[PDB]
């Protein structure tokens, strides 16, 4: 590869039609005793970034996993935030998530805040996502934290026009959630009417429990997929034949 | 001059050193017997833009005062909008912005998300822009509509962190606003605070009731002032001997 901003890296990406593949580690759900192993995995694997986030867990906990991401593998890690707790200076980048499709200021502008002069004292990408949750059939750990509501999975038009709104406000980057470990991932049709109609890149999680799930996103419009819960309950989720 | 969109004609004047000036009309403060010499003032006055927002007003006097900037000044008119009905598509720009000073989630995000397909059927140039409103001795009107708090005009550490979360999350220009007609303008140490720690334009306005103001404000790092209030009141306001 080249040496690229993690922004800069996913827009040639999408520029080039090259699909992008996350794997997301939430701290609290790893068992160290294996850790060795499933960082062994993600190396093997056709992953192009590793995440960190997806739950409230004390920041040592997270800086902990970090150093042991940024010794063993040679992915970028990208910070998946919920609090400016988990902020840690030794990861690549940070999603700086602003949740859109709730209305909640803690998680519009009141963390942002919290966290800007904190962000400026580390060498952290800093990049600018619309964090759009759709109704999945059960209560995520997203709706729940935030105390938000989803939006409706068949409302095309308003997930549209808050992605756009976002897109207007200054977003880089869209995430389309479903949550972790969702029922109904994100819509097909909905990836679809969105990256149409924005220019800016999205990003598809949640819910997502086979390759055949990951194509489909990236077909219908995904130019990076996230996946969390099929690999932590898989470390060889991306085996092959 | 030249053909540039409003957002590069900013960021140009900036790097060149070039100051700014807006005339924000409130089309609910104009008295139209009067427009028409009002508008030869702005045409002498070295203002470089027509602001036109600042008071909840229906519609059509809005575009009726539009229609009228557009054919008797040579002045981009940019829309200031306090609700997404003050759309107008007679405009050239529209300041996009959020109320980051507040938690109100209307202004953060809902009135922007209704705004999103309003402004994709116009030809408008959407500009995103991180309002803050700095306190200035009485209630203004921002606060009033928006049922909001402005921030303290001595905490500095708080307005450039809103204000450099503003720049994070995708503003492409930050604006100080006392509010029309404030007892205390911005204070010039906070213009200076923010305008040499963010690289984003700053625009400030809001009680600025003499040119020595003006200037002062742009010594301090303002790269757009707005007066409205004060040629109101005096359409010779800008006159000299
Ligand atoms: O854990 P899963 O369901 O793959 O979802 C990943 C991510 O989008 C959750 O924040
Ligand atoms: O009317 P004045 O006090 O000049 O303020 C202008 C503008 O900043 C108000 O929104
Ligand atoms: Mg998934
Ligand atoms: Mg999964
Ligand atoms: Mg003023
Ligand atoms: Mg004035």
């Amino acid at each position: 590869k080249i040496l690229t901003t993690i922004h800069q890296q996913i827009l040639e990406a999408k520029k080039n039609g090259q699909k992008l593949l996350a794997i997301l580690l939430d701290p609290d759900k790893i068992v160290w005793e294996n850790l060795d192993h499933l960082l062994l995995k993600i190396n093997q694997s056709p992953a192009t970034h590793i995440f960190v986030g997806g739950s409230i867990v004390e920041s040592t906990i997270i800086e902990d996993l970090i150093a042991q991401l940024k010794q063993k593998t040679r992915l970028p890690v990208v910070i998946f935030p919920g609090d400016p707790s988990q902020i840690s200076p030794k990861a690549d980048a940070i999603l700086f998530l602003s949740l859109l499709s709730g209305r909640n200021p803690d998680y519009l502008i009141e963390y942002q805040v919290q966290a800007a002069p904190i962000l400026k004292k580390t060498n952290l990408e800093v990049i600018s996502t619309g964090y759009i949750l759709i109704e999945s059939g059960n209560e995520t750990a997203v709706a729940r934290v935030s105390k938000t509501e989803p939006l409706n999975r068949e409302n095309f038009d308003l997930a549209l026009a808050t992605a756009q709104a976002g897109e207007m406000l200054g977003s880089k980057l869209i995430y389309l959630e479903a949550g972790s470990g969702a029922k109904k991932p994100v819509p097909l049709e909905m990836i679809s009417v969105i990256s149409q109609n924005v220019e800016i890149p999205i990003i598809v999680g949640g819910g997502i429990v086979d390759l055949h799930g990951i194509k489909k996103a990236y077909n219908a419009g995904a130019d990076l997929v996230v996946i969390g819960t099929a690999f932590e309950n898989d470390s060889h989720f991306f085996d092959s034949l």
